[PDB]
């Protein structure tokens, strides 16, 4: 994969000490387990064991909630252990090798069914690069070529034009021509109590110029879908819960709900899947600028080179570059086609209160079974382990929340987040920040964002009292002014969070 130094400098603005440090850390990895101050002096097991003594009280009335909690308890553990590059090469290979599995075309009727859900919608037009940049996150890394904060390089980036030229990504940026490459990034996810259990997620950190061009379509798309409520997970967890409720209200009395799961969905998002995304987008879009975007920009996330070490670049087509501006959009649109196709393949109609988001789905239709869904999806070159599908007539899991037809608050099947998963995240963090340089307010803000997830758990009040006891600052109760100025401290919808209201009530 190695390129000459004066070829590397056509992909990145050189010199760049920050980029140099970055790839050194990629090569070395980060072996330390980062433990927060939460219940300092106690192990993760002891924290979990102590809370479990009280959690277990729900097993009699909500035994499937206990099963859900027990399941996620097995994943509790470190999140910070990042393996060296030498031990992640298979993770990279997967993106290139997984798209060539046997893959059959999609049913044309299912594609029509998906399009029909947005009949009459205002067709999308590209936003301008300037307007798009204005609403983007500009704290994030600009990727190739400057590898700085976006905010710092806007004037050097736009106007921009990006396109594939054979295996190369050409990026014209305000008078410069660069060669584009994603940068290999990393995220850790808990997968068990040992340091070797940490899930090694690959992140494709895209060039700012590519993300701008992509978001000229995906930004207005997501906004339109949000306002129409077509993808509830893009709106809120309360919108998700409302649709879960309707799914239970309108499902076949004899039918199960199926909660699906994909192995390495991004990696398997092959050219057959890509062409379906392109067809749906072409339906949604209007204008000549859109025609050009579909031919020039849309394919980049499936073909952009990958810079995985200093001076090392990999080329060729691959699955979804996890990190594209359309990562979630392309996948969610195509996932909805998959759901329609499963129903249509069994001579019926998808219950439209079924839902999907990226690789996560929950659905029902007359006579549905998990193995039928698995067969209907997998024939397109997608990987699924039947053992990880979940089936029930009375409950479901979606976006790591449990719902039950008999567990309703003001008539909604609200989503219950695992307190066990919450405890693991309170105790373990993905990245180290020195609190001498960064402060304890940010620790507390992280705690609150985790705890807020359990706002519908039957034991949330006991859980909060348990968490308060683990925090020196008592979740901000011990930080003068903090709770009263929490939106502000957050900047330096949180004021409306349940956990904030619950803490203030304990004053």
């Amino acid at each position: 994969g190695q390129v000459a130094p004066n070829v590397w400098s056509k992909y990145f603005n050189i010199p760049n000490p920050g980029l140099r440090a970055y790839f050194s850390n990629v090569v070395s990895g980060q072996p330390e387990v980062y433990r927060t101050p939460f219940y300092k002096g106690m192990s993760l097991e002891s924290i979990c064991d102590e809370w479990y003594k009280k959690l277990v009280s729900i097993d009699t009335q909500w035994p499937t909630l206990m099963e859900f909690e027990d399941d996620l308890r097995k994943k509790v553990g470190p999140m910070s252990v990042m393996l060296p590059l030498k031990e992640r090469m298979s993770d990279i290979d997967s993106y290139y090798d997984s798209i060539s599995k046997d893959q059959v075309p999609f049913d044309t009727k299912a594609i029509s069914a998906a399009k029909s859900e947005w009949k009459g919608v205002s067709r999308l037009r590209l936003r301008s690069e300037v307007n798009t940049v204005a609403v983007m996150k500009k704290s994030t890394n600009s990727g190739s070529p400057y590898f700085s904060k976006r905010k710092a390089v806007v004037s050097k980036t736009i106007p921009c034009d990006v396109y594939m030229d054979g295996r190369y990504c050409v990026m014209r940026q305000n008078g410069r021509e660069w060669s584009g490459a994603a940068v290999l990034g990393w995220r850790g996810q808990e997968g068990g109590p040992k340091p070797t259990d940490v899930k090694q997620r690959v992140v494709w950190m895209f060039p700012f110029a590519v993300n701008i061009r992509e978001l000229q379509v995906y930004q207005p798309l997501i906004l339109t879908f949000q306002r129409l409520g077509l993808v509830p997970a893009w709106v809120s967890m309360e919108a998700v819960d409302r649709r879960i409720t309707k799914m239970f209200d309108t499902k076949g009395p004899r039918d199960v709900v199926v909660c699906t799961d994909f192995s390495k969905f991004d990696q398997h998002f092959n050219p057959t899947c890509q062409s379906v995304a392109k067809e749906l987008l072409a339906d949604l879009l209007t204008g000549q600028e859109a025609v050009d975007w579909l031919e020039r920009v849309f394919p980049i996330k499936y073909a952009i080179p990958l810079a995985y070490n200093w001076g090392e670049i990999r080329y060729g087509i691959h699955g979804m570059g996890s990190g594209s501006g359309g990562t979630n959009a392309d996948e969610t649109l195509v996932h909805r086609v998959l759901q329609h196709e499963a129903a249509i393949s069994h001579h019926t109609t998808l219950n439209p209160n079924s839902q999907c988001l990226g690789d996560d789905g929950v659905l029902t239709y007359p006579g549905i079974s998990a193995e039928d869904v698995m067969q209907s999806y997998s024939r397109h070159g997608l990987d699924m382990n039947l053992e990880k599908q979940y089936v029930s007539k009375q409950d479901c899991t979606y976006l790591r929340r449990w719902h039950h037809t008999d567990y309703r608050v003001d008539g909604m099947c609200v989503g219950v987040y695992s307190t066990m998963r919450a405890l693991g995240r309170l105790a373990m963090q993905e990245r180290y920040y020195d609190p001498d340089v960064w402060g304890e307010k940010m620790v507390t803000l992280r705690y609150l964002s985790i705890i807020e997830n359990v706002k519908y758990h039957p034991l949330k009040e006991e859980f909060l009292d348990f968490c308060i006891k683990g925090d020196k600052t008592r979740l901000g109760l011990g930080i003068p002014g903090f709770l009263d100025n929490i939106a502000g401290e957050a900047q330096k919808g949180i004021e409306n969070w349940w956990v904030v209201q619950a803490l203030k009530s304990r004053r």
